[PDB]
């Protein structure tokens, strides 16, 4: 998990404005969901070849559906994967109100084929640290909301929760995490898509995209997810199911 | 249906602000939707004994519980109903993005037991014409996500869809209709909250809360799932079941 056949690349200009396009084929586990009619609505992240993990708030049921493999979305050329959804496992302990605890794990009816651009990300330990000030990595479609249809990534630091709360106050709880507001927007991140951090040369999901500043500020923080605070959830599920 | 056995009172104070209390059980039919803890983050309306009408936005499931006969939600001396929920029928063409068909209908486990201060609201026909400028009221505890914890009122005037856009551009679709910038806010509508104006001395459900200004603005109105685009999918509901 963790090690993309195709190498990112990414320059200083992930570090400004509204961060940079990706190398293609390069974030190999960013899947797409897409309703019964193809319309994009959230982002998620391959972690085996049958399990998806995505936000809660994304409210995904079984006729919508994950697409793997996919660089441009105005494109009909490139090799992409249609996977259908057996069955959803909404986090029992969500609320839509405060959007805590914002995860869903979804379970293919088939499989999905691995390859060069189709793999798994890896997951966190409970216990991992990933300390404020670490230079991290959101990837998506997001920007696509308000411009570019190719996949984009944008490096941006952690924060910790006592200074995010200097900018979102009594809304960020402990399950929660926030990146940015150092002259780069959060908003090409999609709804329930990654925030990884690259440790002993492989990359790990650190946050699930929850929300971030309804203007697009590069001096507002994204929120998101904390995976290591649902990681004990998501291997549960795995296990029983 | 929608004939209140404890009159409600309204006076020009409605009119202006956030609005004013209601009389006690006035709206017969308002419930509070809580988590299995008590928490309260959404509202409905009763429609029958076994069914409640909500926002699919909420993410209500069959652990959440139905609170109904409710004033005041800060005591524990006044009668009330707390109601299990047996299944959860969500609106298939609901998506998560554009927040469009912005319903979900709920069947109780057991009937609540209708009374003086609990009784039903009355549906629309789909055919039914809301004028833009008609007077209407919306009911709920919104203000409490900022405070009074009784039951608030507004009364306030809905718009045509193209002045919502106004306010809201591209936002706004044909299954929403919106109501307010008339020198009062929408906020104190919950999350699927009524919206009900009066018509031959019955009060019928004209809209569900389905978001409002960031900043509670008094010259930026509410928008709400149009009840009138959906009855149809409600009654087909509750036939197949």
């Amino acid at each position: 998990c963790g090690v993309p056949a195709i190498q990112p690349v990414l320059s200083g200009l992930s570090r400004i404005v509204n961060g940079e396009e990706a190398v293609p084929g390069s974030w190999p586990w960013q899947v797409s969901l897409q309703d019964k009619t193809g319309f994009h609505f959230c982002g998620g992240s391959l972690i085996n070849e049958n399990w998806v993990v995505t936000a809660a708030h994304c409210g995904v049921t079984t006729s919508d559906v994950v697409v793997a493999g996919e660089f441009d979305q105005g494109s009909s050329s490139e090799k992409i994967q249609k996977l259908k959804i057996a069955k959803v496992f909404k986090n029992s302990k969500y609320n839509s109100l405060t959007i805590n605890n914002d995860i869903t794990l979804l379970k293919l009816s088939t499989a999905a084929s691995f390859s060069q651009t189709v793999s798994a990300v890896c997951l966190p330990s409970a216990s991992d640290d990933f300390a404020a000030g670490t230079t991290c990595v959101t990837t998506g479609w997001g920007l696509t909301r308000y411009t570019p249809d190719r996949l984009q990534q944008a490096s941006l630091p952690l924060l910790s929760n006592t200074n995010c709360k200097k900018y979102w106050g009594t809304k960020i709880k402990d399950a929660m995490i926030c990146a940015g507001a150092s002259g780069v927007s959060s908003c090409m991140g999609d709804s329930g898509g990654p925030l990884v951090c690259k440790k002993n040369g492989a990359w790990t999901l650190v946050g699930i995209v929850s929300w971030g500043s309804s203007t697009c500020s590069t001096s507002t923080p994204g929120v998101y997810a904390r995976v290591t605070a649902l990681v004990n959830w998501v291997q549960q599920t795995l296990a029983a199911n």
